[PDB]
């Protein structure tokens, strides 16, 4: 019965992305081959089954650097990181396969299913 | 021209609230009179001009405890903290004045304006 603020969640996410852009309170570096990306662990956990599984484990909770599998495409990862912080997914014919495979590795099932629909649409 | 995921931001916020409920990666305690509340600084900064101003300052960025003004009502604060993490604001005739005054202190202008509309509706 509470009052619903229909733009609040989008506003929060936008502000979290602004904090990331200024490196404010970021607490992890994700290394993907020759590239590095900083982020907030909480957002990663909220958006990815892989990062949720890593950081929920007290053994790994405090890691400040995560090295992803060497086969992961950094562009695919960057596209997905931007999606996590924006709700907008930059799928293109030239990147669909890299994005899909990266989303499978990151355990982002709804994104994977969207990639399958994109393939079906050709 | 990117694909928009219309529930993504709400899903992220829900998952951030789940992390708060499990005390995962919370990094501040807010003390309000005899009560304490743990939270993520990033969400606080995203939702409040007061917390944004505090934590953007490199002098205060790493504070782990914030003592709010002793006059702040803990119930009012709890209502607003829950709003930050849910997008739902529990306004009632019995709490409107405490919530409004607390939102003024927390520099949550859209909430303050909503409180004014609630008063206008009686
Ligand atoms: O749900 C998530 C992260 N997430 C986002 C998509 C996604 C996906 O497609 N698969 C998975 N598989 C892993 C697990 C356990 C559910 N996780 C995913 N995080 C979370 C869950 C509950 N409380 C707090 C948080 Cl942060
Ligand atoms: O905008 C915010 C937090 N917020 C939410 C409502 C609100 C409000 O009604 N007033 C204020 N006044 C303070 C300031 C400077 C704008 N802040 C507010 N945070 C933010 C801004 C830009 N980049 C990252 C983040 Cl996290």
């Amino acid at each position: 019965s509470q009052i619903q603020f229909t733009r609040h969640a989008s506003d929060v996410l936008l502000n979290l992305n602004r904090l990331r852009s200024r490196d404010i309170l970021t607490d992890v570096v994700i290394v993907v081959s020759r590239e590095q990306f900083r982020a907030h662990k909480t957002v990663l956990m909220a958006c990815s089954g892989l990062f949720y599984s890593i950081f929920t484990d007290q053994l790994k909770r405090n890691l400040s650097v995560i090295n992803l599998d060497p086969e992961i495409n950094p562009e695919g990862f960057n596209i997905l990181l931007d999606f996590m912080y924006t709700s907008r997914l930059n799928l293109r014919e030239g990147n669909i396969m890299a994005v899909m495979a990266t989303a499978m590795y990151l355990q982002m099932e709804h994104v994977v299913d969207t990639c399958r629909k994109f393939i079906k649409a050709s």
